[PDB]
DNA sequence: AGGTAGATCCGGAC
DNA sequence: GTCCGGATCTACC
């Protein structure tokens, strides 16, 4: 899930499991599991905390528990439901909560790409995976100025750039497509070469359009269709390492 | 010193 | 077999 999926499975989960004490942690994929690096340990810690609430930063979903903060990435597959321990699990369930009250949170992913790291609350920020997240992409500390600094020094294209989540905080491959379209600027662009007028329309576009989808699409997917704006059939081509869209009229 | 590319995980799809 | 992917983590200057 992008962005906007995980704030919503954050607004939604919440009730689901707020107040809930863990009475036990079951592992059936061990390497999801990142810290503590003993899956055994992970588990023995959480027993016994209630959950107090869940956050998002970027992607990554944290869950407030009593004393620990549990660090959850779902990457591209990974999904969380509540559902009582009576019944049989769902396929490709490798973590399991169980609650006192006979629920539980199970999280299920197809590809086993997503992380789990447990840390002391106060120490969650400072560790890994959140340590170095960039801003919010949607909060004020993600400005053009602070999109101006990052592109000035790196030799990267524009799309690398995007992508890092040291610049801004989970913006996802389908968001920087889409933002690069609506401000009229080629994914295979050095960033450094961006113009400041260029930087704040880039910014402009990224916000309304990862604002738009928190609260169709015009290039990502759409390879061999025209192009909604000119007709111009949209292009595919690798920029970043990653599989990249673009109208290559409107965009320079 | 520290940017930055390459490697990595995993199992459906084609 | 081959391709593909988020965010590391490793290694090459
Ligand atoms: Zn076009």
């Amino acid at each position: 899930p992008e962005l906007p999926e995980v704030e919503t499975i954050r607004r939604t989960l919440l009730p689901l499991i707020v107040g809930k004490t863990i009475e036990d942690v079951r592992i059936f994929w061990p390497n999801i599991i990142r810290h503590p690096r003993d899956s055994e340990a992970f588990a023995a810690r959480m027993i016994g905390q209630t959950v107090r609430g869940l956050e998002r930063r970027g992607k990554f979903l944290k869950f407030l528990l009593d004393r620990d903060a549990l660090i959850s990435h779902l990457r591209m597959e990974g999904r969380y439901a509540v559902a009582s321990a009576l019944e049989p699990l769902e396929p490709h369930t490798h973590v399991v909560f169980c609650f006192t009250d006979g629920s539980e949170l199970r999280y299920r992913d197809v590809r086993k790409f997503g992380t789990m790291h447990v840390y002391a609350k106060e120490e969650a920020d400072r560790r890994p995976p959140l340590a170095e997240l960039g801003p919010e992409p949607l909060s004020p500390a993600f400005s053009p100025a602070v999109l101006a600094e990052r592109a000035v020094k790196t030799k990267r294209s524009v799309k690398a750039l995007l992508l890092d989540c040291t610049v801004v905080a989970g913006f996802g491959n389908i968001y920087v497509d889409e933002s690069l379209f609506r401000a009229g600027i080629l994914p295979g662009r050095p960033a450094a070469s961006l113009s400041s007028k260029e930087i704040e329309r880039l910014h402009e576009e990224m916000v309304a359009t990862i604002g738009e989808a928190v609260m169709h699409l015009y290039v990502y997917g759409r390879q061999g269709n025209p192009c909604k704006r000119c007709g111009t059939p949209i292009e595919k081509t690798v920029v970043a390492g990653r599989g990249t869209h673009y109208c290559p009229r409107c965009q320079r």
